[PDB]
RNA sequence: GACACCUGAUUC
DNA sequence: GAATCAGGTGTC
């Protein structure tokens, strides 16, 4: 197949120190490479939180901007927790872990209270490369 | 913080895996007290896994109480597990160096020593001190 | 096995 | 920027 890369859409990734660790995140034009929303370093949370936390904030903002673009992710595990309407993450809760919790409880209320239209599509790595929206 | 008055080993090579060579230093002087021969084929772990063990018999033939100062996580961990784990392929063109590092095995399981093995923060107090030169 | 995210090094 | 040597966690 030539499946390509659709360059009108939104890409996003998770940067990481440690997992868990630090994490960050954000969401990019695919095309430009320019940072549209960027989440500030959070404490202690782990990978798969974080591109869940990406993907739903990137679903928000495309909303409220009546976008149709898609949203690309590299991440399986995220596109399914955001299909699922649930994040199912064994990290422990507690007074160390609350604040990545409680974004993550925010991202499923939001996705269990609004519609969206935005294809969420996983990137092809192994066809196209790393996702544009990578930390570097 | 920093403890000067340790001994500091690290490996420096060209191609990886490819000539490999190590050494120890007086972490406070600088002071070089035993360097490797290069070996024509050899990986980086391995070569500072050598320099850790190399380091530890230099110091426990001196009765010495000093610390032992490396910023590989993989050598610090072969030589807690008393066991390194290269890929390298083993026959006659890496005897050398696969002899070196079952030599320096053997070492740690027929030895005992006190020497506490300390991690290099490289982050915060800038580059090992018995680090090779660029290029 | 798979999709990811890292950690510490060595070099060219 | 490219390549290789090693150890580790989050999830499907
Ligand atoms: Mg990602
Ligand atoms: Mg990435
Ligand atoms: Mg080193
Ligand atoms: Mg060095």
């Amino acid at each position: 197949a030539k499946e390509e890369i659709i360059w009108e859409s939104l890409s996003v990734d998770v940067g990481s120190q440690g997992n868990p660790g630090i994490v960050e995140y954000k969401g990019v034009d695919t095309k430009t490479g320019e940072v549209l929303f960027e989440r500030e370093p959070i404490p202690i949370g782990t990978n798969n939180m974080g591109e869940f936390l990406a993907i739903v904030h990137g679903l928000r903002y495309l909303k409220e901007r009546n976008s149709r673009k898609p949203i690309y992710s590299n991440s399986q595990t995220a596109i399914k927790w955001v299909k699922d309407k649930k994040a199912k993450s064994t990290l422990v809760r507690n007074e160390e872990t609350a604040l990545i919790w409680k974004l993550v409880d925010e991202a499923e209320e939001w996705l269990n209270t609004h519609t969206y239209e935005t294809p969420i599509l996983k990137w092809q790595t192994d066809k196209w490369g790393e996702i544009k929206a990578d930390y570097g």
